[PDB]
């Protein structure tokens, strides 16, 4: 641990730290822009009426989604609000913006496509029968997961539903797609590998004994975290479990892997750093007083957000 970012009055729900800036979201309705080298708070983005649930930011803009059912576009150089995206009828759960387009998912079961010049709703994506829990999009496609246990592939340019991937027996919780493959996690404790162009289920990864909470994959591996407190390494081309990372004493809430290192966050208030091929735990980052909800690491530090309302900056080697 190198610094502790304090100031939030409630749990930290979202986090991104690109460059020398940490931007955190909180249950206290605020978004904070942090100085990651002196631990000082630069700006407090005030405006949301309840829990900030998700955020993303580039070199000039912060886009935040909240339980108050709106998306807000902020400006880091002044902290002032630029526009409020109104239209959703309940909490915003998921968020991503790509250089002209904000795509938001909601508890009202809809996905909305907006523009970050006007604030107008481009298209409303209807189809999901319950809360949209996750989404990801590129220039032409939108893939979204739902509490209705399905993943839907949308054409970003017409609102049309291109296909619906059925197979999960419970809510989809995690979702990533790259090239022609989309990988989903579910509350049924399974990971599924789908082909986006045929809607076919290529594989089902079984092993977890409770809800899959988080996942991430490259062209050959899938790493998944689950409520059973383990992290699993799978090959994506077959369905074989390669190894299981045990050590956490409660649900894994967050994970990211870059090169040969998996970093996991947990409800046991700790962050673990593992090697993927030996499966051995390299470091336990202790200091948080409650569940770790968010994390992100580069090649030298880990930035973690906790239920204890603090963000912590850890050294990858300590």
């Amino acid at each position: 641990s190198l610094r502790t970012l304090q100031g939030h009055q409630s749990a930290v729900t979202s986090l991104q730290f690109n460059d020398n800036i940490v931007v955190s979201g909180s249950d206290d309705s605020t978004v904070k822009v942090w100085d990651i080298k002196t631990g000082q708070s630069l700006r407090t983005l005030q405006g949301h009426q309840s829990a900030v649930t998700s955020l993303q930011f580039n070199d000039n803009i912060v886009v935040s989604g909240s339980d108050d059912s709106t998306v807000k576009v902020w400006d880091i150089k002044t902290g002032q609000s630029l526009r409020t995206l109104q239209g959703h009828q309940s909490a915003v759960t998921s968020l991503q913006f790509n250089d002209n387009i904000v795509v938001s998912g909601s508890d009202d079961s809809t996905v909305k496509v907006w523009d970050i010049k006007t604030g107008q709703s481009l298209r409303t994506l209807q189809g999901h029968q319950s809360a949209v829990t996750s989404l990801q999009f590129n220039d032409n496609i939108v893939v979204s997961g739902s509490d209705d246990s399905t993943v839907k592939v949308w054409d970003i340019k017409t609102g049309q539903s291109l296909r619906t991937l059925q197979g999960h027996q419970s809510a989809v919780t995690s979702l990533q797609f790259n090239d022609n493959i989309v990988v989903s996690g579910s509350d049924d404790s399974t990971v599924k590998v789908w082909d986006i162009k045929t809607g076919q289920s290529l594989r089902t990864l079984q092993g977890h004994q409770s809800a899959v909470t988080s996942l991430q994959f490259n062209d050959n591996i899938v790493v998944s975290g689950s409520d059973d407190s383990t992290v699993k390494v799978w090959d994506i081309k077959t369905g074989q479990s390669l190894r299981t990372l045990q050590g956490h004493q409660s649900a894994v809430t967050s994970l990211q892997f870059n090169d040969n290192i998996v970093v996991s966050g947990s409800d046991d208030s700790t962050v673990k750093v593992w090697d993927i091929k030996t499966g051995q735990s390299l470091r336990t980052l202790q200091g948080h007083q409650s569940a770790v909800t968010s994390l992100q690491f580069n090649d030298n530090i880990v930035v973690s957000g906790s239920d204890d309302s603090t963000v912590k900056v850890w050294d990858i080697k300590t």
